[PDB]
This record gives structure tokens, C-alpha cells and sequence, in this order.
């Protein structure tokens, strides 16, 4: 049996779908695993990545992230509250980036995406740092579908702390573009109710969440730094059978607190 996993078992039974948790102490190389393999859609959870590897690109394309971005309503979806404020003056590509993490915003991710050579070209630069699992073929809002079984626009959560630890831990970016994706994913405004919840006061916490909402579908990925400790890496990533099946960060909470405790 697995005595670990059970209080897992519990909480996604509750939640009536499927709870997918990998956490990594970077010190010790602890971990907690539930479901770690399984896919689940990425919905706004991407955009950290594309974040990442828009950083990368920065570090061989002098002027990159200071390059103003002069767009048009048509670039405008719903759900981008900061792009909506710049149709005239614009913002940078730091900027935008900035958007797309800590505000989730729409049109941010998808000029962003343009830049990549869209979805394919994410795709490519999760390759790139060794991430086999991770896929998306669509720009927003299309990929936020997040049907059951459809393995498009998926990853696992042990493939996201995995991309994760080597993007703001390890040397997939370069010292100053790693602190850029740290500090980015540290002033997230949209995760305060999922793995920060779940984490000491004290400690300092960066997030990206992704909220797809049908087919009970929501996500948070984080590195936590505790007081005077190694990193901890970790995803949460939720889903459920029905359309109408309505998320829950309290889920994210209570499995990201299990996570903690197991370690
Ligand atoms: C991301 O999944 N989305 C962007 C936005 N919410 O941001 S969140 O992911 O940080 O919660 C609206 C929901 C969703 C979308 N449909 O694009």
C-alpha cells in the first residue's frame, strides 16, 4: 500500500476528480508524489514558461526585454486588464512578460507567444532544457478547453517542478534572466488562496497559477524558499469528469499543506 498517498486519495475524493501533486525539497531531494505523472491541462500555468523562454531569447537579442510593444485593440481578449491600459503608449516585452505572470493577462501571453513562433516555438524551448512532457498548440483562449483525456495543452506535475527547478534554480537561464523569472513569479498577485495559503507567513513564495475552471480544472506551481532552508519545488494541478465541475483552491491549498508535511 501507499500510507503517504492517502490523505491524497481522501482530498481528490472530496473534491469528486483527481488531485496531481509533486513536491521536491532541492536540499535533500525529498519528495512527495501523487499522481505526479498524470497530464493535466496547463491553462494560464503556461505563461510562466513563456515568460522563461522569452527571457532566454533576451540573453542573445540585446534590447529585447526593453523593446517597446506598440499594439492594437485586436491584440486585446478577455481577461487582460494590463494590456488594456497601454493601446497608445504600449508596454516592453519586460513589461509584458511581467503581465502575463503576475496578472495572468491575455493579450500579454499571446504577443509574447508571437514573438516565441507561437505555441510550437514554447513547446520547442521546453525541449530545449530537457522537458519531454510538456505540450501546447493553442494561444488564448483556445487553449483553456482542458477536455477530458485531451492530452494537447498538458503537462505533469512532476515535469513543471522539474522545468520549474532548472529555470529559477538551476542554469537553464542565465544568472540575471533567472533572477528576472524569480522576481516575476514572486509578485504574482493571483495566488494568494492556493500554495501561499498552504505556506508559513515568513516564507517567501513565487507562483504561477492557471485557472481553465471547467471540468474542475486549476493549477499552481511554486518555489518556496523557508527560513534559512534549501528551496522546495512544487506543482499542484487539479481536474474532474463533468463540464460543470467547478474548481477549488482550497484543494490547491490543503494539497500543497500535505505536500509540506510530507517532506
Ligand atoms: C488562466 O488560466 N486564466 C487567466 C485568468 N485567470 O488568471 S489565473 O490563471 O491566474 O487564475 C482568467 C482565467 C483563465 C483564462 N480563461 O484565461
Amino acid at each position: 500500500t501507499n500510507l503517504v498517498a492517502e490523505p491524497f486519495a481522501k482530498l481528490e475524493q472530496d473534491f469528486g476528480g483527481s488531485i496531481g501533486v509533486y513536491a521536491m525539497d532541492t536540499g535533500s531531494g525529498a519528495t512527495v508524489s501523487y499522481r505526479a505523472e498524470e497530464r493535466f491541462p496547463l491553462c494560464s500555468s503556461f505563461k510562466g514558461f513563456l515568460a522563461a523562454a522569452v527571457l532566454a531569447r533576451s540573453q542573445q537579442q540585446a534590447g529585447l526585454l526593453d523593446t517597446p510593444i506598440r499594439y492594437g485593440k485586436n491584440a486585446l481578449v478577455p481577461w487582460s486588464p494590463i494590456s488594456e491600459k497601454y493601446l497608445t503608449t504600449g508596454m516592453t516585452v519586460a513589461e509584458l512578460s511581467a503581465a502575463a505572470v503576475q496578472y495572468s493577462d491575455n493579450a500579454a501571453a499571446n504577443l509574447l507567444l508571437k514573438e516565441l513562433g507561437g505555441p510550437a516555438g514554447l513547446t520547442a524551448f521546453m525541449r530545449s532544457i530537457g522537458d519531454t512532457t510538456f505540450r501546447l498548440d493553442r494561444w488564448e483562449l483556445e487553449l483553456n478547453s482542458a477536455i477530458p483525456g485531451d492530452a494537447r495543452n498538458t503537462s505533469s506535475p512532476r515535469a513543471v517542478t522539474e522545468s520549474l527547478q532548472k529555470l529559477t534554480l538551476g542554469s537553464a537561464l542565465a544568472a540575471p534572466q533567472r533572477q528576472q523569472f524569480v522576481d516575476w513569479l514572486k509578485g504574482n498577485t493571483t495566488g494568494n488562496h492556493r500554495i501561499r495559503a498552504a505556506v508559513p507567513a515568513d516564507w517567501a513564495v513565487g507562483d504561477k497559477t492557471g485557472t481553465c475552471g471547467v471540468y474542475g480544472t486549476a493549477n499552481d506551481y511554486a518555489v518556496v524558499w523557508p527560513t534559512g532552508r534549501a528551496p522546495i519545488v512544487l506543482a499542484v494541478y487539479t481536474r474532474a469528469p463533468n463540464k460543470d465541475d467547478k474548481h477549488s483552491e482550497a484543494v490547491i491549498a490543503a494539497a500543497a499543506r500535505l505536500a509540506l508535511e510530507g517532506l
